[PDB]
């Protein structure tokens, strides 16, 4: 039948061994995976999404531009939903910080055009530093 849950056998694999961190010592858990469905919902966003390699890329699409305004709870979203996405892909990154530079390599081939991703947007930012 249809795809269910998050992250099947193989994926499930790959995420226990991708770390929070590039320097850290704390891997990744369903802990996290959960954490995630859990404060989704609570953002108007079904979990159902975290299941789907096209949601996750519109839920980074709203983190991605309210990361500076963001929380700490919109940091992690950003940061599990980006070890996730790379998995429903194709990327295998192995820490978080990889997968934000992945995804945002991806966005950021957009910036050289700017034609489509300059129209809904009120006021753009030219100032994009390294974390
Ligand atoms: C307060 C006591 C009660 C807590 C129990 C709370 C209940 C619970 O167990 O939830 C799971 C977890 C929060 O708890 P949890 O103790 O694992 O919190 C994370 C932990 O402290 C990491 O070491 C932090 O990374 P870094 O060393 O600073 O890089 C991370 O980010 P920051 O917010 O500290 O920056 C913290 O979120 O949820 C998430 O947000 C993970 C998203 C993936 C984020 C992956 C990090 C990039």
């Amino acid at each position: 039948g249809a795809r269910a849950s998050v992250l099947s056998g193989g994926e499930l694999d790959k995420w226990e061994k991708i770390r929070l961190r590039p320097g850290g010592k704390k891997q990744y858990k369903l802990k996290h995976i959960v954490w995630a469905s859990r404060e989704l919902e609570r953002f108007a966003v079904n979990p159902g999404l975290l299941e789907t390699s096209e949601g996750c890329r519109q839920i980074l699409g709203q983190l991605q531009p309210s990361l500076q305004t963001g929380s700490e709870e919109l940091r992690s979203l950003y940061n599990t939903i980006a070890v996730l996405y790379c998995v429903h892909q194709r990327i295998d990154v192995k820490d978080t910080k990889e997968a934000l530079d992945k995804i945002e390599e991806e966005q950021n081939k957009s910036k050289k055009k700017a034609q489509q991703a300059a129209a809904d947007t009120g006021n753009n930012s030219q100032v994009s530093q390294n974390y």
